[PDB]
Formats: C-alpha cells, sequence, structure tokens
C-alpha cells in the first residue's frame, strides 16, 4: 500500500514540451511505488521519484538546470521525514548529477549530532567522500501505515550570483513532511515551488503543514495560497509559486486528501496508489481571463488505502 | 531621534575568567548601536554596529576568532532581518571576511528589496566586488523612535564542524527575526538567538518566539516557547528579544537560555548609562533541561 504526487514544474505554459513533463511524472511516480512496494522508506520512495525529475533535461533541477551568471549548474534541494522530523539539505551544489541523493543521504547519516545542511563546495566533497556520482520539482509520499516524506530539488534563478541558495535549500520553505501527532491530527507533506526573483517570504512549507491541520483541507490550501501569494504581497507583483500536498489519517483504512495549487500560468502533476497501479497524470491551467501572479488554480482528489 | 538596543554575547558554559571580557563588548556594542540611531542612522545600521563590535571581539565565536571547522579554516553564518520591509539578508559558509554580518547588511542595502542569502566562495566573491575588507554565536536586537525593529546574529558555528556546514545564524527564520506592527501584530518584535547544535534550525525559534511574543504577557509567551518548542521536540541555546507598542513608546524587553549561562547588555538614547548582566542558571538546575528568563521595560517618545 502507498500513494505519492509529484510535480515537474509550475512555471510558463509550454504545449511544445507539455506532454514531456507528463511522461516523466508517470516514471516518477511508478519509481516511488516500486520502492514503496519493495517495502522502502518514505524518504527512500520520495527520493526516487525525485532522482527521476531531475533526470529530465526538461527539469529545472539536476541535468538542465539553469545555468548561473558563470554558466554553471549550481543547485538545491532538501528533504524531510515525517515519522522522525529529520531534514537532508544541499545548497549551491554543482557537478553532482542527483542533488536529492546527497540530501537524503545527509538524512539518513542524520538517523544514526551529525550535518543535516551542507552547501558549495562543502557539499559537494561530503558528497563524493560518501560514493555520489559526479558530473523545481517536488514529490510527498505516505506509505501504507501514514509515514509521510516530502522532497524538492531545484536549478534556481537563470543567471543567479554563484553560491546565491533558494527555497528548495531551506528547512521549512521548499518542502515539509510530519507525521500524525499530539497537535497534529493528520499526517501532512508539502512540496513547494517559487517562481522569478520575487519569491514568498514565508516558511511557505511549513505554513502550509499548519494550515492543513484546519478541517477542510480544500478550503484550507486555498486561503494559504491567496494569502502568501497573492494578497500579502502591499505593493509588489503576485509572487508565481507552486505546491503539492498530502495529508492522512487512520479510521485498518489509511484516507489521503491530496491537492495541488498554484499562481503560474501552468504546473504538470503526476500521482498514483500503490493499490490500483494506474499513474495519473494532469497539466493544470490558469482559466482564461486571469492573469498569472493573481489567481490561484487548486484541485484535488481523495483516497482510501489499507 | 531615539531608540533602544539589546545585545548579547554567547549562550554557552560559565567562566569566570572570560566573563568581564565578554561584558565589556557587550557595552561597547550597545554604544555603537545607540551612536548610530543619535545620528540618524536606519534600524538595520544600528544592529550592523553592534554585531561588528561582538564579532571583533576575539572571544565570541563569530567573525574574528570563530570556531574553527574540521580543516582548520573558518567558515561564518550570519543574517540580518529589517521590520519594516521584512527584508533580509544573509550569508553562510562564509570565509576570507572581516566581518560577516556587514555581508548580509549590504545584500539588503544593494536591494533596490528581494530576499537574498550567498553561501561560500559565491559569497566571498560577492563580498570583494562589492567592497566590503577581506579578513587576514553572538546577535542584537533594536528599535528606533518611531518602532521600526531589525535583528541580527553572527556565528562561527560548530567546532571542527565539516566545511560548508551551515547552522542557524544563516537561516530564514531560524537565527533573527523582525517585524514591525500590521494587521497579524498589534506588537513590532525582534528576535536574535543564541547557542549552536542543531536544535536551533529544526525549530524555527526565532520566528516562533516573535510569533508568541505577539500575546499580552510577554514573559509567558517567550517560557511557553523555550519550554514547549525548545525543550520538548538536552537542548542548549538563548534568544534575546523585544517587543513595542504605543501607550508614548513602551519597550519590553527580555533574554532566556537553557544554558550555564549567557551575557547581554542593553542601553537606551534617553539613558547614558550601558547596563550589562551576566544572566546564570540557578544552583542545581542543569543546562538543557532548565531555563532562565529575565528582563525589564523602557519608555521612549
Ligand atoms: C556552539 C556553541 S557557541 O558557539 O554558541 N559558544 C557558546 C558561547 N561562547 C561565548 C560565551 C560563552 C559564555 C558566556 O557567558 C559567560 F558569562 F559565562 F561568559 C558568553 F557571553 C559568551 C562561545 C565561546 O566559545 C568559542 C570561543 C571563545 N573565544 N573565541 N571563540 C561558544
Ligand atoms: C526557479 C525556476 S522555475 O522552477 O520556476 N521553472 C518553472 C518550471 N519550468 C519547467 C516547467 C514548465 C512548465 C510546466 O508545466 C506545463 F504546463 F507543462 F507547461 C512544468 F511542469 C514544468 C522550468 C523550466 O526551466 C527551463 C528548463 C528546461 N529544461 N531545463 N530547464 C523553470
Ligand atoms: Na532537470
Ligand atoms: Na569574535
Amino acid at each position: 500500500g502507498g500513494f505519492v504526487l509529484v510535480h515537474a514544474g509550475a512555471g510558463y505554459h509550454s504545449e511544445s514540451k507539455a506532454k514531456e513533463y507528463k511522461h516523466v511524472c508517470k516514471r516518477a511516480c511508478q519509481k516511488a511505488i516500486e520502492k514503496l512496494q519493495a517495502g522502502a522508506l518514505a524518504t527512500d520512495a520520495v527520493t526516487a521519484a525525485l532522482v527521476e525529475l531531475e533526470d529530465s533535461p526538461f527539469t529545472n533541477a539536476g541535468m538542465g538546470s539553469n545555468l548561473n551568471l558563470l554558466g554553471e549548474i549550481e543547485c538545491d534541494a532538501s528533504i524531510m521525514d515525517g515519522k522522525s522530523l529529520n531534514f537532508g539539505a544541499v545548497g549551491a551544489l554543482s557537478g553532482i548529477k542527483n542533488p536529492v541523493s546527497v540530501a537524503n543521504r545527509l538524512l539518513c547519516e542524520g538517523q544514526k549530532i551529525p550535518p543535516c545542511f551542507l552547501v558549495g563546495e562543502g557539499a559537494y566533497r561530503w558528497a563524493v567522500d560518501h560514493g555520489i556520482p559526479s558530473c523545481t520539482v517536488g514529490a510527498v509520499v505516505v506509505d501504507h501505515e501514514g509515514n509521510v516524506a516530502a522532497a524538492v530539488s531545484s536549478g534556481g534563478l537563470a543567471l543567479k550570483h554563484p553560491g546565491r541558495v533558494g527555497q528548495a535549500a531551506l528547512y521549512g520553505c521548499g518542502c515539509w513532511a510530519e507525521n500524525t501527532g499530539a497537535h497534529n491530527p493528520y499526517s501532512t507533506a508539502v512540496s513547494t515551488s517559487g517562481c522569478g526573483e520575487h519569491l514568498v517570504r514565508t516558511i511557505l512549507a511549513r505554513e502550509c503543514s499548519h494550515a492543513l491541520q484546519a478541517e477542510d483541507a480544500h478550503q484550507a490550501l486555498l486561503e494559504t495560497m491567496q494569502n502568501k501569494f497573492i494578497s500579502s504581497p502591499a505593493s509588489e507583483d503576485g509572487v508565481l509559486g507552486g505546491v503539492i500536498v498530502l495529508r492522512s489519517c487512520r479510521c485498518q483504512t489509511l484516507l489521503v486528501e491530496f491537492l495541488w495549487s498554484h499562481t503560474t500560468e501552468s504546473m504538470c502533476v503526476g500521482y498514483m496508489s500503490a493499490q490500483d497501479g494506474k499513474a495519473k497524470t494532469h497539466i493544470s491551467r490558469l482559466p482564461p481571463g486571469a492573469v498569472a501572479g493573481q489567481s490561484v488554480a487548486i484541485e484535488g482528489g481523495v483516497c482510501r488505502l489499507e
């Protein structure tokens, strides 16, 4: 049993490539559901989804990331585990194929006070000393027991200054994962996506997880997005971004609400239950007559598991 | 032209030998901050002046004299936040630079306003390229006479840390936070943290304190945050805190720590004497499982 939601980016519409994003989201979901169905951890299954999305040449992450001011690729990534609340993250990482891998390994290292956030050359050498190959996308996962994990990985802004680290590397901002707890009736997972130099100035992922502790998830996430992306930005333009989201609870059955929302003119997502094994994709668009920056698209389904 | 400042030079084990040194940097840091507020400067410029002085002390784990990493190099984290704009600058794993807080303050000003965080060599190249002098946890909070707030934090991190390891003093929400009054905040709040270790980052401590301090009783808000969110998921560290609101301007300040002890300094623009204090846990409380908290109030125009 298990479930996985992924996204391959929230930005400008590209019918040109819109069907390439659908294909990679599919393979990312399948990779994650195999991992789960083989009994691997949630953080492992989420890392599988992300390796696959990063490897797409069309995703601003891993291979294909935007080049910085120096015509180089510098990556950010982060992952977080719901059961342990442990976290792994890399910033400004160069010459590593799959950043999310460094971030995951940093997390498993921490689960055995180890480092949890490494950047630049420090991050690069650590990564090689731990056996990881040389030379924005996101996933959230729940396993058949209610354990959630989340992850995110970006190439950041095009022509960004060298060493410039953005939301995907930062605790609470790029992704978040938090199992049912005394104050969380729901296990929740969030992965976000930012766009343009204009970016939310909150702990977005963490905010969305707290918001999703209300009773009506759909309304709960829609109000967050309205506040953080549109509303809060006195004299600034709308914030371009996406977010994916899932919350779960036990009632021997797992209830899993799942959602995506975005102010960009579109965003391609991908989901799949282990029970059915049917991998669904869907390119979400903004409704016409709605310009990006002040409209919020939002969509979701639910899913019962064993 | 007026205001108030609160700084700290560390939260750690007690040292009677070093104790008087720590008291004197806090004293100088407040004096550097308050002079800039008499001279019309902005809050961010005042809190940076405080941090440059704390940094320079050889005895603080920040700036010159920071702990050495696993390769015996110095790699510094620092950040700064302005409460009126909510702008934010930060450096991590920064080397070759004398005052890391100066870089982080620069990244704000050069703005125009979009948040910004540079690490490692690229942070060095940015800094050298923008005039900051290349070199051979402390923090500060401040409010000015109109109630604008700002905060900063600079640290050299955990001794022998892996290179590129970045800690709480670089991380948005964790090391410092500053926010003027609005529709969410009846209060202008400013927070800076101390300590190292991961439990600062894992708890978004600075921003959480600011959020708690919108409640009515500041002492209770802080004490709730230190117990219910620090000591509960040993946890070592501290914060300084200040909060203003109009009556003319009332500013409540407090510090708190789970470490053995913590050196602070405060000062008003009206009053010319910098007060200084070593805050120690009571006999027979073990550090990391216990909390101390004190503070005062101050009235401005
Ligand atoms: C990772 C821990 S730390 O960086 O925050 N740390 C604790 C603070 N020390 C400075 C300090 C210690 C104690 C007090 O209170 C007291 F009154 F007792 F003095 C302070 F105000 C300040 C840091 C010192 O350790 C490293 C160092 C010392 N000199 N240069 N670097 C460490
Ligand atoms: C901080 C930068 S970004 O994350 O905001 N960003 C936005 C997202 N696109 C990818 C993307 C676009 C549209 C999508 O949906 C659809 F509806 F199909 F159009 C979608 F799913 C993914 C990134 C493109 O980057 C250029 C590139 C190409 N190859 N490699 N890089 C950049
Ligand atoms: Na890619
Ligand atoms: Na120092």
